[PDB]
RNA sequence: GUUCGCGAAGCUUCGUGGACAUUUGGUCAAUUUGAAACAAUACAGAGAUGAUCAGCAGUUCCCCUGCAUAAGGAUGAACCGUUUUACAAAGAGAUUU
């Protein structure tokens, strides 16, 4: 059949979509820091 | 045109030097030939497994709907096929020098 298992995965670079994704919008812009 | 000065005619009118203001818009030009899709007809037609059916993924130089990192698309699409060599060692028989 072609219910099928793996080899491997992938990671190829396209150019980007240019989307406003939820979770992509701004929060949390200050980072902490430590004391020293 | 505005005007601030000069020179001629009768504050009114011509002739001049300046100052003011200064380069728009087009990745495009209006019907077939620079690329939309559904639909329709015809023809078939539904994942495993015997059959019926659920859902989830996976690979991809396939996408669509979706605000979407939800979710959903025929289990969304194509995958179901082809598949003969890093190839050596031992034994037996045969023709050629
Ligand atoms: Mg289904």
């Amino acid at each position: 059949p072609q219910l099928e298992a793996r080899s491997g995965a992938k990671a190829a670079a396209y150019t980007p979509t240019g989307i406003e994704h939820a979770r992509l919008l701004p929060g949390h812009t200050t980072l902490k820091y430590r004391k020293f």
